[PDB]
């Protein structure tokens, strides 16, 4: 998995080789100071052999040495190394998002149908920030560490063999420890993260669906269910802490027996007459470079656990599979004549339930306009969402012009299907902007067009702000009618081949509807058109009426074929003007 | 602003107090391995006493020591202080968002008209987060490095009372650098976290409307719409980079003249009789206890001032007013006799834009059906939003029994209103769990009479899992007909005083209407009920039918007489059967 996140990082390998560098070129800065020390110390007083206009001429180039280093090379190192350390990762997580990014635009509606947002978009916005440490205590500072590691028992092992290895003693065990605790945690911090999501989703679901919580004034009880959520995240989030507490102290314990185990034996060692009580002296001076790393690789050890953690569901939300894919066979196919084939389908949502459509077979002819009625929840709306192939059918087949739409590059396909769904969408942008969503690449003028089409562009002007009014989120500062309407514009502008219209009058009065009906009776007068509806009176005109129920098509007609069968159909209109 | 926040750690002072002096009995530890070395060195080899029997005792009496403080004493510490200081914060944080979620609930429907959910939650959830920092590097840590300072300090004085002010000499210069760098860093901050908020509020907008994205494939040109957003976050955040570097270089900068201007003078006072090298080196040894911690600093700084900018955004949001508020005269009341009394009202949703109801008088006795139909966007959900008060009347008063809504206690108004929106909301829960919104404190039995009484209860069984089946989130696993019903539902389990009904017939068809019709045509036997409604049909049978037009109420009658005058109500009807 390592190679997967470091793939992130590729692009960036020199800037980080560099960030390394600059990070060695480091300690030669401390060590200036005590060296400094010395040099005054015995080498302008103790030296004894120096004027006293001399030395006091040494000093100042001595301190006219140190001045130069510390206050203009040092400040540029401490920089770049910072800069660059941050402006790489920075960067990285950037990419990392990019691509979360286009990865849920292509997930499915099935996907999007059984998660919650705002626990998705806490993974690809905290835990690939949480990923963060992982490129700089990772990849940047542990090796300095481990360097510092290395010239320490070097130096150690040439003072002296058997003492450096008195201290090494430890070494094996502090690896063990580490091994110990690492799974828990990474456990532990996934789990946290998890409960950091789930509030996240509550958050985004209530926040969004207040409307409710305010009508019948649940705000106490809902305040509950926040707490509950709230509650379990702390609580997994003191678990988590606990342990890295108490983990830390171990992996540390052990790290301490260090310098022990060692100045015990130097001494039974220097006594017992093995070793110049000089070289204990020195030896024992550098204790500081051994168990000093140790100790703070203990720190970098307790953050990259809590990285790998996030990373991990990172990338699990990265390995979801698409539901819709579009296969090798791909092909941006142009539908020259609305030609829709429903070859025995059959529908299910999963494999556990029941199926929703059953067998459907139907054919509609370029420019015909099948009506789609039945009770609610029949499949009408299920049967509609199989073509623009939303979710692939079960058992069978659908065809537009004789190729099957799995043989369509999915744009290609849905490109050309001008839908408005029941359940119509607003993003928190301007009038226009939303229309534009049709076509984005179109002419402030087509827009206007559409939008005189759906009946919408005389509303629009009476906005503050007309066209650039900006509606609400949601659309929220538009009627209900009037939302509805600027979907209906998203589809002249497509200007698409086929065109599905599930319920798009839902929210208009019987006059505004009585335009949209008329300038539709054009726009769909040489197209494909599949329509859903309730309101009858709407669909007389249609070439084909479809009565479907309990996932079947019952009934199949003209108005007034159908009302003649004085059979399901003429039921359900006949009450009407009843 | 500190005390505000202080107001949240408040009831966890002496855990903090507790947390820092633990603190501070940690340098006593890394101090006990270079006396127990010196112990050894100078103590025991170097004591010219003693019996080759007698110094390896001496010696052995410091190990059997020092394991036991190092593999007892300290383990405890270093946990707990850490624990603690953890345990603390996060504590703190869960209090806090316990707050933000009620202040949230209590914005209206205005605040969460203009404004994004993405980047509220930001706020709620890293915002927030951010402020930790506060709590550890802030109260917990910055302290023991002061302490060290003055310490080491102390020791300068007594030392040499000039060369001491050799040293402090850098000190002014630190705090000036600070000064004028904190500031453009918490800006920096503060626009950073903006622009993440930004990309959350985005990722939110499209990873729920994604319907749409699919429907019309642009996903293409919403992608870059993302970029632009990651992009600008990207920027944000580098800017907030670099100038963290380059204070850092800064400060640190000056907090390096510091050990040289000590070693620049003290040097030359040595010379000329200041004091001896017996002092110049002794005052060098401590030089890293004193610019040790104002190194520290500079890195505790930064982070402070991240964490200032995260709380000012937490508080601005903390700060928003509430539109609707409850008011001294606060007044939990009964509504016995549905009394709904509209004089003339005029509503404004601001100040610059125009009116949607004008001059608006309307008088609606207990028992009447009131029914409000007129072209879309006329003003009709306007109105009727206005009683359960989610926008106070601009101009104007309404009242219930005679009392003026805004006297009555929020909650107690709002939850004798029954109120079915026309956009209606469901949660990713169970099918009861959502009518339970209706009514939280109801009987499983009461929930299914409710169904039964919405037309619900029937379709719910056939659902996998029934009355427990999750439907979608936003309710999406639903037919429209279906999602609504449960809408309808929720009116049933409330059960209140006045019904009020958007178009609560939207997606039904004409028989589940027909259904529902009766089923409410009982419940609204005897009960005031307002209905705004587009299918007229589905409200000749009202009461008193009320036309508006352009936020005017132009016409008032009974479907009878409306016919009759043949004006404005007859001309919608009459286009039904046209
Ligand atoms: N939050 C808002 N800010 C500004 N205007 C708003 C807001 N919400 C709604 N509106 C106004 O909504 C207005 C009229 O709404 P309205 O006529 O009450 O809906 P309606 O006719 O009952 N809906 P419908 O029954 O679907 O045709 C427009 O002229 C908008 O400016
Ligand atoms: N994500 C889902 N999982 C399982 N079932 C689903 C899901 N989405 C929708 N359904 C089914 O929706 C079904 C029938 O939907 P359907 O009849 O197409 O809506 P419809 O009749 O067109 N809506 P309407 O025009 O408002 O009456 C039910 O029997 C559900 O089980
Ligand atoms: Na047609
Ligand atoms: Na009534
Ligand atoms: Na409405
Ligand atoms: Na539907």
């Amino acid at each position: 998995m390592i190679k997967r996140y470091l793939q992130f990082v590729k692009p960036y390998k020199y800037r980080i080789f560099a960030t390394i560098i600059v990070g060695i070129i480091k300690f030669g800065i401390p060590m200036l100071i005590p060296l400094l020390i010395k040099y005054a110390i015995d080498g302008v007083i103790n030296n004894h052999a120096l004027t006293t206009d001399e030395k006091v001429h040494h000093l100042t180039i001595a301190i006219g040495i140190a001045l130069f280093i510390f206050v203009i090379v040092r400040p540029p190192i401490e920089f770049i190394r910072q800069y660059l350390a941050q402006w790489t990762s920075n960067k990285i997580l950037y990419d990392i998002r990019k691509k979360l990014y286009n990865h849920l635009q292509a997930l499915s509606a099935r996907f999007y149908a059984n998660n919650q947002v705002g626990q998705v978009i806490s993974r690809v916005i905290n835990d690939v920030e949480q990923t963060k440490d992982f490129i700089l205590t990772g990849l940047m500072n542990i090796w300095l560490d481990c360097i510092t590691i290395i010239i320490a028992l070097s130096i150690m092992f040439f003072l002296d063999v058997k003492l450096t290895l008195a201290a090494l003693f430890i070494f094996p065990f502090y690896i063990l420890t580490v091994y110990v605790f690492f799974g828990r945690l990474r456990k532990l911090t996934r789990e946290r993260s998890q409960a950091l999501a789930e509030v996240q989703g509550f958050l985004h679901e209530r926040v969004q669906g207040i409307s409710v919580v305010k009508s019948f004034a649940i705000e106490d009880n809902e305040a509950k269910n926040f707490d509950k959520k709230n509650t379990n995240f702390l609580t997994r989030a003191l678990k988590h802490t606990r342990w890295n507490a108490y983990s830390f102290a171990a992996i540390n314990t052990v790290t301490d027996i260090g310098p022990i185990i060692v100045i015990g034996v130097g001494a039974y060692l220097a006594i017992s007459g093995s070793i110049t009580v000089g070289t204990l002296a020195a030896f024992v001076g550098y204790l500081e470079l051994l168990f000093g790393p140790l100790r703070r690789l203990v720190a970098s050890f307790t953050t990259l656990t809590q990285s790998f953690a996030s990373m991990d569901r990172v990338f699990q939300l990265i390995d979801e599979d698409y539901d819709i894919k579009n296969g090798v066979g791909a092909q941006p196919i142009e539908i020259k004549q609305g030609r829709i084939d429903i070859d025995h389908v059959s529908f299910q949502y999963n494999d556990n339930e029941a199926p929703i459509l059953k067998d459907i077979n139907l054919s509609i002819e370029k420019g015909e306009t099948v009506a789609f009625v039945g009770m609610s929840g029949g499949g009408k709306s299920t049967l509609i969402n199989l073509i623009p192939r939303f979710y692939d059918v079960t058992s069978g087949q659908i065809l537009i012009d004789g190729h099957n739409i799995k043989d369509f590059l999915t744009g290609s396909l849905r490109n050309q299907i001008g839908l408005v769904q029941q359940d119509n969408i607003l993003f928190s942008d301007t009038v226009k902007e939303n229309i534009l969503l049709g076509r984005p690449t179109a002419t402030d003028e087509e827009v206007v067009e559409a939008a005189k089409m759906a009946n919408a562009h005389d509303f629009i002007m009476n906005l503050p702000q007309g066209y650039d009014t900006e509606v609400g989120e949601r659309g929220v500062k538009l009627s209900g009618g009037q939302k509805q309407r600027l979907s209906i514009a998203r589809i002249f502008l497509n200007n698409p081949p086929i065109l599905i219209l599930d319920e798009a009058t839902s929210a208009l009065d019987l006059e505004s509807e009585s335009i949209i009906q008329e300038a539709l009776d054009v726009l769909s007068k040489d197209r494909t058109t599949l329509i859903v509806a309730h309101r009858l009176s709407t669909i007389t005109h249609a070439d084909k009426i479809v009565v479907i129920e309990n996932g079947h098509i019952v009934e199949t007609g003209t108005h007034r074929e159908l009302i003649a069968k004085q059979g399901a159909y003429e039921h359900l209109y006949s009450i009407q003007n009843l």
